[PDB]
């Protein structure tokens, strides 16, 4: 029953929670990306590739979750929920499927591979810089 | 922020706001009927269609938020009884037209709204006397 | 000056009095028929047909005379005077926003046969006639 | 229901903001008018264009206002009555004026009425001559 | 830092010293104005020429000046009110009303509206007659 | 009406949020560079660009708010408003005097890749992220 969200994109759940916490960037910082930066993709009546439609229905629980989110909690444990143990997997979606049309789908499968062996790497010689996916 | 989920499907939001909400099937049947005829195409690796990799991102939001229902059931009329109310009625919708669109075409699943849209709101006196249905 | 709202289109208004009182869907039920599936065609910046010119003015009218009924449950024995707008004035507008919708999805030489058809069903007296009701289709 | 009265025919529903309610004439004089002008292009049983497709619609709608405001008049009042001149419902003297011009003048003129009117209707009195742009022939 | 607001639209700065500081609509109405007449031309994702360009460049720096005056005024008076109607920047009035009619009726007719009101505004009101030239449309 | 500065030049609004207060030159320190190498093109007769328009309204501002702060210490806790319009006010209008400048020494289509570059250099926290600042060059 367990329906891997990610079997389409060559990842994984545990290519995807192969990153740290933290690392991944805030829900408000990155929903006000898709509208910044893909804003016609999304409202356009084409489904113009299979990796905008992921993308879509994330934006719809979002704000489904603010739904449930103010709803329940206007009538301090709530909200430590919702950005930690449900909310950053569900934070997971909008940076992967945003910077797979990036710098490509392919870019940001072989990003993390770099990525691991930089940050698994202990703070003695770990290298100063990190890989970014670049322009 | 403006993005309603049907632009790319045909339909809209107000397309399917036509039926009356008793008559979408209940969530826990659709569950099923997910796990029914798409077992090994949503967990395959190639993404079917537009209409197939919509469905995998919606069984992933609809078990998250019944995650946090649960979750907020064990520690405090509340939730379940109060969540199915305003907004657990479009993740029925959302199922629907999407696990019954490529069993049949997409063509096939908005006609069926036009001609069980008119069916419905035509007095029984004059309509046909079924619906139509889901043929080919 | 004596302007019947079917003279172009190929009826009358004498041949919709044919058609009784409960054959009609309900206003609200029936006003959002064009919220249905005809969001494109009333809110195209061209006109796709005559019938469409009728149709998005048949809309404007129930803005209006709601609008008024509204600001009459304000300001205005009230219980008959609502009621009014939705049994015999409406019953004429209640033909004018099925018959545009009944062309684009079936044309509009499907409905005029239609309704000749339907008129002799209900011209004739119930001592003998079939019970089953003709239904619109192609 | 958000349908624009005008989105098929160049102007918008905007754009008719320009002018004030003080410049449309009296209902009854436009139904003497598409009478007069158009009593053989309204009876007709063809439509050669939109324009005069939609003035029997309105037409269809003054005749129940006028019905509506009488039955609501004799069977309950100047409210009502002072209501249905300057109401919300000053939309059918609107709807009415705009689609004489489109048949009688094409509707490329009814534009080029318009935003000539819109620039006299701003500019303040001090230098606004009184020889606003009726239409041309 | 001596850029003129016009060396690349035909009129220069002095050019525009023939218009009075009373002949300009309130900027209020302009604002509704441009949202009435090119809504669809100034959310536009492309550019088909510059004169609707600047257009929302002023309606980028008349909202900031809506910002800043109640900002000013409600956080400090009626000489800053007095100040932002008919200050220095009544510019922005004037710069408003240039690039409507271009967009409207060309960078050409602009020209051909503003010569001719030179001589009607100059010309002293014993032959002055109240028939000024408003644009041909 | 509602209508962002950067929607026809492939910006939003919403896109220069992701650059910081302290990334721009100060402003004095920046409005010159119109007057540095780009004096031609402000005050050519012919525009040179779709970017030359907005640029030569972009000065046009900044001659009136000044002009106006320049009132404000003469007739106006005066020691915050006009370091307002520096801070907050002047914080969007100094995005509007870089931008257009940072087109004709570079293109607008290296700025915009530029900025999407530099999105996920801020977007990502500093618990994770390389120092070195990725510069603006071909």
């Amino acid at each position: 029953m367990d329906i891997d969200p990610y079997k389409e994109f060559g990842a994984t759940v545990e290519l995807l929670s192969f990153l740290p916490s933290d690392f991944f960037p805030s829900v408000r910082d990155l929903l006000d990306t898709a509208a910044a930066l893909y804003r016609d993709a999304l409202e356009s009546p084409e489904h113009c590739s299979p990796h905008h439609t992921a993308l879509r229905q994330a934006i719809l629980c979002w704000g489904d979750l603010m739904t449930l989110a103010t709803w329940v909690g206007t009538n301090d444990l709530v909200v430590s929920y919702v950005n930690t143990n449900v909310g950053l997997k569900f934070r997971q979606l909008l940076w992967f499927h945003i910077s797979c049309l990036t710098f490509g789908r392919e870019t940001v499968l072989e990003y993390l591979v770099s990525f691991g062996v930089w940050i698994r790497t202990p703070p003695a010689y770990r290298p100063p810089n990190a890989p970014i996916l670049s322009t």
